[PDB]
């Protein structure tokens, strides 16, 4: 669920998740996907496509279990969908940390409705 | 949808809904409910309890018709759920506006895991 996602983002990036990613670019936060503005936005784009591809569970609602072993998100879910879900979230949190280097505050509160439509996942 | 909600909050409060309320307190924005930090937070608490009472429609994704007439949100929507949805969003927008005077920026981007669990609606 977003509860685990939020935690992972904190774990990976050390940044407040909503402040930095609750509304950033065309893809981070609500209002679905759009053409990514930058690498960070691309994380969120990929993340949303990851969610979309999940057939067997609800990515935003469904809670799952994961661990923090050697400063690494470890998805210990036996439930296949929750496992794929956890891996979706892990991947975006890692992506977000890896792209902090080009994170641009001007993309915070980017006007999403005016984003170019996104190519399908 | 978050579009109509965002716009109502904007019309009522005059604030960017995403920045001011996308993550405020334990109730505004993502991650369900929690013990409200203040009146503004309480609005979102009530709002989420309002959403719970809805009868099938999707508050996140479903669009509905309202008009801003004589500076009042009018839920012209006739469909039963979308009408109540609209009414939920109108109520929170008004509530946020009415409690603007105690809006506390410190609760912007409040970390949701730090919140005491919400009482049942
Ligand atoms: C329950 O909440 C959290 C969970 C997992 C991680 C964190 C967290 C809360 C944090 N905060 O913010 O209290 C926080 C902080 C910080 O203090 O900034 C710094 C971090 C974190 C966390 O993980 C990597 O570096």
């Amino acid at each position: 669920s977003l509860f685990e996602l939020g935690k992972m983002i904190l774990q990976e990036t050390g940044k407040n998740p909503a402040k930095s990613y609750g509304a950033y670019g065309c893809n981070c936060g609500v209002l679905g996907r759009g053409k990514p503005k930058d690498a960070t936005d691309r994380c969120c784009y990929v993340h949303k496509c990851c969610y979309k591809k999940l057939t067997g569970c609800n990515p935003k609602k469904d809670r799952y279990s994961y661990s923090w072993k050697d400063k690494t998100i470890v998805c210990g879910e036996n439930n296949p969908c929750l496992k794929e879900l956890c891996e979706c979230d892990k991947a975006v949190a890692i992506c977000l940390r890896e792209n902090l280097g080009t994170y641009n505050k001007l993309y915070r509160y980017h006007l999403k409705p005016f984003c170019k439509k996104a190519d399908d996942c």
